[PDB]
C-alpha cells in the first residue's frame, strides 16, 4: 500500500510502501520497500491537512497560513514499483489571523467544481478554487465567530455547514454559491445544569451529520441531524426538529477525560459514510464513532455511548493525533509515538506499523496495493 504521513517535526511530507503485515519493530516483520520525504518546510509551515483530488494532484494546507496546489508524479525506482515526486505548481498565502496559536480545520471540496473551502481556527472561511490557468484564486475569506474547532459540510441531502469551538455554540450557516456572503440559520443551547446544579461547559470538538430524520416535519423548523464529540468526554445528539438543545448528552468517560476526532465506522467495515465523513443513516442506533484522548487511547463508541473496545492498546504508548477512517474498511492513525498505523476496522488488528521519525498530525491512504 501507498501513504503519505504529514512529519510535522521536518514540516514534511513522507511517502511510504510498504505491504500488509509491516512493522518496523519487529525485524522478522515485513519491512517498508520504500521511504522518502518531500516538500520539507520545517516545523514553521507543517502540514496541517491534505485532500488527494486524483491519482496526479492533491492540495495541501499549512501552518505556516499556506495553501498549495501540488502535482504528483510516477517514477520507476532505481521487486518493482513507482515512486511519488511532489511539485508545487501555485499557492495561496497569509490565511491566518493569530491576532484574534492559528491552524487549518478543515480542508475539502465544495461539491466539476475545482473550488475547495480551508477554514482556520480564528474563524475565517477561505473558499479557493483552481481556476482555468491551472492556478489557485481565493474567491472570498468569510468571517465566523472564534474560536472554530471544526468546521463540517452538509453533502447527503435527501452550501450547508456546521461549526463550533471551545464556548462557542455548534451553528448552523448557510453560504451562498457566490461565496461571498453567509448566514446563520440555527445556534445549539446548552443542556440544563448537572445533578450538583452547575453548568455544563461547551467546548464542541468534532462533529458528523446524519441523514435528516424520517416521517412527517414540522413546518417552521429545519430537518438537519448531526452527533458532536466534546472536550468534555460527551457524545452530544442533535435534531432540529425537536428543538436547539441536544436531545442527548451522554457522558463517555469519566472525570469528564478531554476528548478530540469524531471517525464514523461500521462494525464489518462497510463504507456507509459520504466523502466528507458524513454518516449515510437517518438512525443514531446504526452510529458507531471513533475518537482520541490526550493520553494514548483510542476510543470506539456506539450511538447511545457503550465503550465498543480500544484500538492498539498495548501498541499506542502516545497521544493520537490524528485518525481516519478510509473507505470503510481502514484506520489511519499517527501520532505523538513517531509511528504511522493501519488497522483493520472488523478484526481491530494492526496490519501496517513503520516508524518514520517523527510527530504525526495527518496521514492518507493513495491505494492499498500489494507489491509483488
Amino acid at each position: 500500500m501507498r501513504l503519505l504521513v504529514s512529519c510535522v517535526d521536518s514540516g514534511s511530507i513522507k511517502e511510504v510502501l510498504c505491504n500488509i503485515g509491516t512493522d518496523t519493530s519487529v525485524q522478522s516483520a515485513l519491512q517498508p520497500f520504500h521511504v522518502a520525504p518531500h516538500l520539507a518546510e520545517g516545523l514553521k509551515a507543517y502540514v496541517d491537512r491534505m485532500w488527494v483530488i486524483s491519482e496526479d494532484e492533491a492540495i495541501l494546507a499549512r501552518n505556516s497560513g499556506v495553501v498549495e496546489l501540488v502535482k504528483i508524479s510516477k517514477h520507476l525506482k532505481e521487486p518493482k514499483f513507482d515512486i511519488s515526486e511532489f511539485e508545487i505548481t501555485s499557492s495561496v498565502s497569509d490565511l491566518f489571523d493569530d491576532a484574534k496559536v492559528d491552524g487549518f480545520v478543515t480542508l475539502c471540496p465544495i461539491k466539476s467544481n475545482n473550488t475547495f473551502v480551508a477554514a482556520t481556527k480564528s474563524g475565517l472561511l477561505h473558499i479557493i478554487k483552481k481556476g482555468e490557468d491551472k492556478k489557485l484564486i481565493k474567491l472570498a475569506s468569510l468571517g465566523l465567530k472564534a474560536p472554530v474547532e471544526f468546521l463540517q459540510l452538509y453533502d447527503l441531502e435527501d452550501y450547508i455547514f456546521a461549526y463550533g469551538g471551545e464556548e462557542n455554540l455548534i451553528k448552523l450557516v448557510e453560504i451562498d454559491s457566490s461565496f461571498q456572503s453567509l448566514k446563520q440559520i440555527w445556534e445549539a443551547k446548552n443542556v440544563k445544569n448537572d445533578r450538583l446544579d452547575m453548568r455544563v461547559p461547551v467546548w464542541p470538538m468534532a462533529l458528523r451529520f446524519l441523514e435528516p430524520s424520517p416521517g412527517k416535519t414540522e413546518k417552521g423548523k429545519l430537518n438537519y441531524q448531526f452527533a458532536a464529540i466534546t472536550r468534555w468526554s460527551h457524545l452530544t445528539k442533535y435534531s432540529t426538529q425537536h428543538g436547539r438543545k441536544p436531545f442527548a448528552q451522554i457522558d463517555l468517560l469519566p472525570n469528564r477525560e478531554p476528548l478530540s476526532q469524531m471517525e464514523v465506522f461500521d462494525a464489518k467495515g462497510e463504507n456507509v459514510v459520504s466523502s466528507l465523513g458524513n454518516f449515510q443513516s437517518e438512525t443514531f442506533n446504526e452510529l458507531n464513532v471513533i475518537t482520541t484522548d490526550y493520553k494514548k487511547n483510542v476510543f470506539k463508541f456506539d450511538g447511545n455511548g457503550r465503550m465498543l473496545g480500544k484500538v492498539g492498546r498495548d501498541d499506542i504508548t502516545g497521544s493520537s493525533t490524528y485518525i481516519h477512517v478510509h473507505d470503510g474498511k481502514y484506520l489511519l492513525q499517527g501520532g505523538l509515538d513517531r509511528y504511522v498505523r493501519i488497522f483493520d476496522i472488523k478484526t481491530n488488528k494492526m496490519l501496517v506499523k513503520v516508524y518514520v521519525g517523527s510527530r504525526i498530525n495527518f496521514i492518507v491512504m493513495l491505494d492499498d496495493v500489494e507489491i509483488e
